[PDB]
Formats: structure tokens, sequence, C-alpha cells
């Protein structure tokens, strides 16, 4: 012990010297690096990630089964973003985005950029430029999965990644510039270009009587250069709703003792605030000031 300690802690700053910070962690590390973050939209997938949101300025992949969550997400990331007053770039080779859906999650669409590129290749050129231009914010590309290289629209596609990904990952760096990009693949590149890379799965059905409501989703962080990896969220989706927030903060702030449980009743600060998490929900979705004072005291807490 003792000189073993010091060797092991000198050691660990040589390699964090040389390598960054995040090159190393002790995997029950409560430090995160300081870096700028949107939230996800999802208080325990915040708190998965361990610096509160994606980290601004580097290359994020969120992958998943189609109807896992993850378009959800990415809007949710997107309307978080808008609320801030963040400039926010969608690049389409799906031509799926739901504008209705989007507005109800809280998207801006009419101030949101958006290219439907001809090539694989052209829409990482539109990436590089609008990462350099400095006055764009968060880059969502939907899918690495349907980026189709020229050569094939008249492997092929690991190389397309593999060249852009460098300067796509300075230029972001540069620019501070969020970029996601969305998976169901290109190759390497992106595995070990991404600082975060996010699991997400549904595992099952809400439902409110036989009426199958929403989904219950869980996100492995499976990558994560900014905290420490392995962490998992578990959240809802509700169908037309989006991340069942406030259900996570009833969770989350009994689990702090902040909000007391006592068998189905829930109380705050003495009075029952509802019986049953969803009445709980309810009542913190109706006390919108009590409900950011108990979020605040979890982010604190937690992060």
């Amino acid at each position: 012990d003792e000189n073993k300690q010091k060797a092991l802690a000198a050691a660990l700053g040589q390699i964090e010297k040389q390598f960054g910070k995040g090159s190393i962690m002790r995997l029950g590390e409560d430090r995160s690096m300081d870096v700028e973050t949107i939230s996800t939209g999802s208080l325990s997938l915040d708190i998965a990630l361990g610096a509160g949101g994606l980290p601004m300025g580097r290359i994020v992949e969120i992958y998943g089964p189609e109807s896992s969550g993850k378009t959800t997400l990415t809007l949710q990331v997107i309307a978080a973003a808008q609320r801030e007053g963040k400039t926010c770039a969608f690049i389409d080779a799906e031509h799926a985005l739901d504008p209705i859906y989007a507005r109800k999650l809280g998207v801006d669409i009419d101030n949101l950029l958006c290219s439907q590129p001809d090539t694989g290749e052209q829409a990482l050129e539109i990436c590089d430029a609008l990462a350099r231009s400095g006055a764009v914010d968060v880059i969502v590309v939907d899918s690495v999965a349907a980026l189709t290289p020229k050569a094939e629209i008249e492997g092929l596609a690991a190389r397309m990644m593999s060249q852009a990904m460098r300067k796509l990952a300075g230029n972001l760096k540069q620019s501070n510039t969020l970029l996601i990009f969305i998976n169901q693949t290109g190759g390497n590149a992106l595995k070990f270009y991404a600082s975060v890379r996010l699991d997400i799965r549904r595992i099952g059905a809400v439902k409110e009587g036989e009426n199958v409501v929403g989904s219950e989703t869980r996100v492995k962080v499976v990558k994560n250069k900014i905290a420490a990896p392995f962490k998992q969220a578990e959240f809802q989706i509700l169908y037309g709703e989006g991340i069942n927030f406030y259900g996570e903060l009833v969770d989350l702030g009994v689990k702090e003792k902040l909000i007391e449980k006592a068998g189905a009743w829930y109380s705050y600060k003495g009075e029952k605030i509802g019986q049953g998490k969803a009445n709980a929900t309810a009542w913190l979705k109706d006390n919108p000031e009590t409900a950011k004072e108990i979020e605040k005291k979890v982010r604190e807490l937690l992060l």
C-alpha cells in the first residue's frame, strides 16, 4: 500500500497526461470531465452519461433496432439544444422525419436546417462544411446505414467513413459542434472516433388497461470517454408524448429520498402527491416549480 498507491496515481497521471483525462478511469469514479453538454431529454440517461448530457464538440453514435426509441431520443436532444438557442442541422438519408411528432417533442421544425444528400460522400462533406462554419451547434445524421457510396448508387462504406472521420472529428472539436450518427454501419472508424456510443432497445410495452400506450426503453452507454462507461438508463417513451421524464423524476426522487413512498402513496415534504407512480407523476407535471426543485436536487446529488 502507500508506495503502490503513489505509484499507481503517478502512472495514471502519466497516462492521462499523454493520452488525455478520459484515457483510463476507475469504473466507480464519481468524477466527470468538465464538458459542455446538451440534455438527452432523459433524466436517467443524463445521469448514466456522467456529465449530465451529451458532450459538445464530439461524435456520438446511437444505435439500435428500428422502433427502439432512437428517433425520439434524437428529436429530444434537438428540442433540448433548440430550447437553449442552439442551431441544429438534420442530415437525412432515411426520408422519414415526422414533423408532427417532432413538434410534439418541442422541435422547432421551422428553424431546423435539413439536407437530403445525393450520396454518402456528399452527406459527410455537408457535415464537415457545417462543422467548419462555427455557426452550427448540433448535427444529427440519420442514418449511417443509409449513407450509400456514390459508386454503389451507380467495405466501400467503411473506407468512406474512415476517410472523412479524422477531418470531421478535428473540425467538430474546434467549432464545439456535437455530431450524432444514428445507426442500426461504417466500420471501426465510427467505433473508435465516437466519444459516447449508446445502445438503445425497447424492452417492453407500457399499457393503460390492455392498451399499449408506450415502450419501456433501456439505453446502455457502451463507450464513454467523458465519464465512466457501462451505465444504463431505463425510461418510458409514451406514444405521441416522448420520454416520460416525470416518471423518471418520481423514481429517482424516491431513490434519493426526496419523495417518500409508503407502499402505494407518494409524498413530498409531508403531503401526499399521489397514489401510484402515475398519480405521483401527474402531480409533478401539474406542479412544475416543485418538480424543477426536486430535479435540481437529483442532479446535484447524482452528477
